[PDB]
């Protein structure tokens, strides 16, 4: 059965890529746009964007390996390894023309390498609410004068001994609610049913582990990206970031400027980290307009 | 009942201070030295140092409010509030003479205010392995090129909704072993037996909660110390830090130089955060020698 409700006119389906059965939800007609979710979530965070975007594009939203209904990666969880699966998946549906990429949160981590290495395959790029893993992440503070910092979980999740799985097991719903809301400006959008759905999904033991394995591979991703970044991105790029509590603000664009030649950026006041849910209407509009140019 | 074995010729006792029953272990004879433990531990971390000190000093090792066998504080958990309990306790056993102070980890947070506010009561001072709460702690990284950073737990522990209690309760022994060993260079000293003793103590629900309340009061302690630090410490001071994995390295001395006029520091190689256990011989020697420069025996 489906973990999340599929919007009318879309199909939930699977493709094997490099021996890994990936789940995705797909609909629309026209050139391909792939939407990639991040931590704590699945394809479903894009469910409000999808029907609108489907009016002009074929839309595909995969579950990251090990998350949602996708199988764990057989290679590893570093960005360069995971990006392979997402690239090949996109190419099954757009073998003959470039496709657009939209990524949120660790979806960025898991797509940047395939973008920079296959630039001819990427027409336009939208990145929102996560740093590309580089040495900038080592400057983020453990603790702040206002208390709990925004990224202390980097260390919690990266820790060995399965620290995170062990503490969070049986308390997935409680932990996820805290994590989402502490990174949100608009908390009201996360209803009990929505949180139930997400918690149920990432609580599958292989998915709870998959979640943290992305973070255990984070330093490897940074090292990979140090080499990859020698080539700047040449395709038109737009960044989005929340300007409210939990958001990344000016960091998103300012980082991307070091990576891309052709970038525009927006900061959305009153919005936190979870842009597609906290601020669906302006986020959708900005993405649709940027891609429809 | 005793959570930890009391060394021969020491007494385990309790003292009511401002409505709070504080547990302590005491022995020896001579001028007073108070030893103040930190997070994850109790008076017991000092148990190898104590019989050696007791040959030259009256030694007292209290359990911090809410930890070990001490009741939670009734005022609050900021450094300034908790310091009142420890200062009054010490002064009961040394009402007419200054005493010595040795503090490890959050023992520092909980003693600094009474040291700076009662400088004449403190003859000599030894601080090891924690920052004094100030704005420097806002500069420590959440994540490092080597993996989990050394103070990410500050935010974990300080988070609202009782995040840390809810996640950790029932898994106290697991968490502690990871926490201690990840902050250690010499991990081998933390036997399963020793980890069992410590975990048993902080698994007491009021103790697990008290542990975190110290971090929930950290910003307040930072604000308190900003005022208090306008006057430097005048008594002889020594800092110790671990040079190995989990230790604070040169940070300890460098921060202290901003706080004290008279400070000598040591960084112990091959030792991490838990100096009394990981590096017992050199640490004990450094502490005994430093305190023995003054009146004793
Ligand atoms: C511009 C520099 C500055 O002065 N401050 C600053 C400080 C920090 Cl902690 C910072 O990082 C941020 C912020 C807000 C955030 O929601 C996040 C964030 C949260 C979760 C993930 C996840 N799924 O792994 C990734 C990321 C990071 C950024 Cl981007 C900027
Ligand atoms: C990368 C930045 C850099 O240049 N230097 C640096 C980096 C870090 Cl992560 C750092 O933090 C450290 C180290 C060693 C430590 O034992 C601690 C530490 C751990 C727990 C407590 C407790 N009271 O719970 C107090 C203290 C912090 C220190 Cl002091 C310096």
């Amino acid at each position: 059965a489906e973990e999340f409700p599929v919007p009318n006119g879309f199909e939930s389906a699977y493709r094997e890529v490099d021996g890994v059965k990936l789940h995705y939800v797909k609909g629309g007609q026209g050139p391909l746009v792939m939407l990639v979710h991040g931590f704590g979530q699945t394809w479903y965070e894009w469910h409000q964007l999808m029907p609108e975007l489907a009016k002009r594009f074929t839309v595909i939203a995969p579950d990251l390996p090990g998350l949602g209904q996708s199988e764990p990666p057989k290679t590893g969880y570093s960005g360069e390894q995971v990006a392979v699966y997402l690239h090949k998946l996109a190419r099954q549906f757009s073998p003959d023309r470039p496709f657009d990429l939209v990524a949120h949160d660790i979806g960025i981590w898991n797509t940047y390498p395939m973008v920079v290495k296959n630039q001819a395959d990427i027409a336009r790029l939208v990145y929102m609410e996560a740093p590309i893993p580089d040495a900038r992440i080592y400057r983020f503070p453990a603790f702040t004068a206002q208390g709990e910092s925004l990224v202390w979980h980097f260390s919690f999740f990266a820790a060995d001994d399965r620290l995170a799985e062990t503490l969070i097991a049986g308390k997935e719903r409680f932990f996820l609610e805290h994590f989402i809301k502490s990174h949100a400006s608009n908390t009201e959008v996360f209803s009990e049913r929505l949180l139930d759905l997400y918690a149920r999904s990432y609580a599958k033991p292989h998915s709870l582990n998959a979640s943290f394995e992305y973070y255990r591979a984070l330093n490897e991703s940074v090292r990979q990206n140090a080499e990859l970044a020698k080539t700047r991105l040449q395709m038109p790029t737009m960044t989005l970031a929340g300007g409210g509590h939990g958001g990344m603000g000016t960091f998103q664009l300012e980082q991307m400027k070091a990576y891309a030649e052709d970038v525009e950026g927006h900061v959305l006041p009153g919005c936190g980290h979870w842009l597609p849910e906290e601020c669906a209407a302006p986020m959708n509009r900005l993405v649709i307009d940027f891609l429809s140019r």
